[PDB]
């Protein structure tokens, strides 16, 4: 050439976004909502620190692919969020994309439709609505971050949010965790590194920096305060690290780094052993540590639907089509196996 | 109830991309030179020529006067060498760490807290160009989803770092990225992450980001073609003939290319500068023997050797320890004799 | 360091951008038809290629989009009615400008209490332009700066500028660029020079500066205008009669401008006075029975019900300019089509 | 779905914001210093506060940078000079406004070649402003449209809103939210009301769309501009004697505005010849001397070599109106310096 082309080179196209304000305008925080969100923080910052010895539950579907029955099993779990007040604090798990290193569907924010056409727009709207909905009946929400800019869209209906295996030894995940106004759960690593997580955790406890964009949607640098209630989330790795060992091991590493030492178990992934069937033997192991001693477990994570297992294409109405999930009926077992379970050692 | 930015202190609007892209517009010369060395490290990736890749320079760059200086030597080498390495200087512009400190040149370029980006981005874009302009092509780590607007017109050849290899968003910007990408293996020697990176990056992905006018966007990208591994030690190194060995096998089993970079510094030379040497020396007799995997090295090179805690001494890392200018000499004329054998076969 | 900067600024407030109501509110099929059509219709009015009568018509400002929508209704039968004569277009201007302070209009100030909720009053403009073309009416507005068309342009079968703008250089580069045909008002006190010469300039290729659909700021390179045309509105006589008819027929062939051209029934015309539009009306319609060859349009001031108060209490009635009602429009309406049917036989 | 968006728009490009050319160019302490002094200078003469006369004076139009300096440099030492009679602010018009096809000026065309390189225009013209403050020389320009302002009103030490334009509503919500003075000029034909009516209306609250100086679409809520004022530069006929002044005091104080205004001795007012500034500066030199109270400044058109020339061939030779040229220039300041210390004595 005269001039060779360096730009862009492999990009098939860049398309604007609709800023954050443009879905803020439609889709407002409400006078409810903002109280749900609020509080639900503070009851959280209160577990991480050993405050309030109540059980945190993130438990819902491993992705929402449909709002219909996201919103019916929110209705259900309101009603034991309630019941379990006293033991429990019940969060829903509101995730709209498994990340995955092979091709398959990006998610509802990426992909609402479900088919390929990446109506983005559509979905981070669809997600907004979803997400207020929920608030506004009274169940709290929870996601995963997996980028920069979706906290701009939809983190101010958040009440607790989780920064995934992959990403927790991320510098830039780090930092935003760092600015997100819920507390946050950094996972261990895919084979079971927990120093990453330990060394999250003080990472995002102080001021950071990094780039996204502002609400009115232009790129931007951002300042954060940092993050006081971070913790742990124990997933498994090579094996399952949910028992007691486990824990123990867990906790000395966390008070040796001089960081919280209250974590959360997943009991689904690799503590089930991609298996959802064994979700309710972790959560039986984690009642039985909560009976005689358990102090170190703040919270539990639990992969449920109205139906249980999991199918490839969406035929199925209330039943994942990612990871396979445990469903309602056995939902309702776990969540009594562990309120019970809590009951006792909030009265030791 | 307040529920956003609980935890900001400032959100800042940046200078769009175009701003910088005003100012300084990549001139005619250094698009040629981009665009040949993209194609010829893609040569390199594809097996199809023989030339090793040298990936050397700073740690970080603190002082862009220091950066210039070191080219303007490292072009002379580059020169000499050209039949048998394809020298491209290592521009980083940050070293990401866990503890406390500094943030490098495009966060912090003033080196104290002031974090004045809009300064710093001019400053890398300005700092890439002079590069190019004089014949050096420039390389770089990108840590996010954004910076690349500002200055990848600029990059011929790109990393993402151990971190980060794992992390969803960063392949999928890989995907998109104008430059072949080097993934480094996972902080402890795992070569799957990067392996799997490949494959992941060789697919069209969506991404978001932003235009080059600054508005929050969403990037659907093509595929990048032209990624690879970059061996950087684990628990224990993996530079030797038996590592690049067993990471070619694995490799070629994901039918992904077999073709591997080896990083002399950080986790193969454990820290320690004065390894990188014998890492190379290493290196230089597998060449010899066959080396027929080894496509490039990476070296953390300085003007000055060793590095210091503030910026007094000119030419002298703040970040990683590096060799000096000495020792650079002779690690590249090893390297391009041994290569020279290696390309006569 | 003295400040030199917004010194007599209260406030500078980012918009959403044009693509945030776009998004909402996307140009449906058949308003994309109907838009398009009726560009193409009115184009060959100013061209001479149809005898149909354009007639803009409708509030002199819209201040409630209830009343907007049921006058549309009964405008729609009536444009069905004469569609063989006339091309009824519904006049939708969002604001009067004037030199008092007053109410800036139902963009700006959409609540009609000085709140200036102008994203609101953006969002519901473009509403009410969809909802008219849905329903089959054609909308017609005045567009007082470079920004706003960016919103809604792509609704706007017929747009103008006004009398005080008409001079304006980059009032005339905008035209240049709307797809719309365009009309330019002569002068406030009659002078029509202004309005010939800007057609002339709009038929050309100009830039000037605006905002991306994104809402960036952005230099506009436009293609050219070539469907303008002149407006006779009055000055310090009226000149709807077929003496000044006759007169900027001439000095439009002059310029080398079309000679085709539409005359206001209201404002100067009828001196500010609703019950003369019907005796301006009733000129015109003599002008069409005997000759009447350089009429392509009329504008009339028409609303639910006749004449105007100041604030809006009485449903369908102005709060700015004095119109006809809805009785004295079906008349207005006979009369005018009656005349060009017989102008289109010959 | 047929196409109704950008028919007639050949291409939308971003304009680089604001902000991009602020942070190139930040004004330094001394150019906020004269800028804001000079203001207030300024705005003390409109309301008869001071009784020097503002020389706005300089180019019809900016073509060459290099040109405006020499220019400038020149002038600096008679604004230095007298400057306890005149306060000197350079004329620094960067386009002329035109009917037909032709320049569009430095900032839409810098390259004088069709390019329509508007980045580097609007650079360029902030870089030339900068440079005239840095060096002691304050500026005067007019605003021809609502966006331009952002990038350059900082160094403005007194504004101009034109004949074609001064009628237009939102010229003047721009106007009234300025942050330097500004004159209206009376009308095309010499209508002086639209001047007199422009004044009113800038003083009060408005709100106007531009972008934010991020470069995004905006609203803009202005406080008022009390330091307007008009600008008689003819039209019929030309405004600039006793009689005409008087006229027009007489209809400013019945509007209940500033009786204080500028004479323009180029343009109709010099029956578009060049060589008649040097008549009426006379004119209005000796009103001064008799009384000529209701004066407060005068516009002139002066450049390095006097007369015009269609190709920029010749250095420092306009190719918009003609201008004096600097001997005549010295000449005319030393002129009107000299009446107006004797008006001062009273
Ligand atoms: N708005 C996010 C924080 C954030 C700001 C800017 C960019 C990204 C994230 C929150 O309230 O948690
Ligand atoms: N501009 C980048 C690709 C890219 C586009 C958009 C966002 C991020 C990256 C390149 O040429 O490599
Ligand atoms: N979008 C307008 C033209 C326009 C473009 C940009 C700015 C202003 C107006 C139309 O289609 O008529
Ligand atoms: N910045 C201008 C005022 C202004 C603001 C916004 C848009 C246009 C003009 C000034 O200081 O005079
Ligand atoms: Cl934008
Ligand atoms: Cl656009
Ligand atoms: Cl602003
Ligand atoms: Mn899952
Ligand atoms: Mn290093
Ligand atoms: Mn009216
Ligand atoms: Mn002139």
């Amino acid at each position: 050439t005269h001039h060779y082309p360096t730009d862009d080179i492999k990009i098939k196209e860049v398309k604007e976004l609709l800023p954050p304000i443009a879905h803020l305008y439609e889709l407002p925080i409400s006078k409810e909502a903002s109280g749900l969100v609020h509080r639900t923080r503070q009851e959280i910052s209160d577990l991480v620190h050993g405050r309030d010895k109540r059980l945190l539950v993130i438990i819902g579907p491993c992705s929402i692919h449909d709002p219909k029955a996201a919103l019916e099993y929110a209705e259900r779990l309101l009603k034991l969020r309630k019941q379990y007040e006293n033991e429990l604090l019940i969060v829903m798990r509101v995730y709209f994309e498994k990340p995955r290193t092979t091709v398959g569907w990006k998610g509802l924010i990426n992909d609402p439709h479900l088919d390929g056409t990446f109506d983005i727009n559509f979905g981070l709207r669809q997600a907004r609505s979803l997400l207020l909905s929920l608030n506004n009946m009274g169940m709290p929400a929870s996601t995963e971050f997996l980028d920069m800019i979706t906290p701009q869209y939809y983190a101010d209906l958040i009440s607790w949010g989780a920064i995934g295996a992959r990403t927790t030894e991320s510098q830039v995940h780090r930092e935003l965790a760092s600015g997100l106004s819920c507390p946050v759960g950094f996972k261990n690593g895919t084979d079971g590194n927990l120093k990453i997580a330990i060394d999250a955790i003080g990472a995002a406890s102080h001021s950071h920096h990094f780039l996204s964009v502002t609400k009115a949607g232009h790129s931007a640098i951002v300042h954060t305060g940092g993050n006081p209630d971070c913790h742990v989330i124990l997933r498994g790795g090579k094996e399952p690290n949910y028992d007691a060992e486990h824990v123990s091991e867990a906790a000395e590493q966390l008070r040796a780094a001089g960081v919280t030492d209250k974590l959360m178990i997943d009991c689904s992934h690799a503590n089930s052993r991609k298996d959802y069937t064994r979700q309710m033997e972790v959560a039986q192991d984690i009642a039985a540590q909560l009976e005689q001693d358990g102090g170190n477990i703040m919270g539990v994570m639990v992969e449920s639907h109205l139906v249980e297992g999991r199918q490839d294409k969406p035929e199925v109405y209330g039943k994942s089509i990612t990871d396979a999930c445990i469903g309602w009926g056995a939902t309702e077992e776990l969540l009594a196996l562990l309120a019970g379970a809590n009951k006792k050692r909030m009265a030791r």
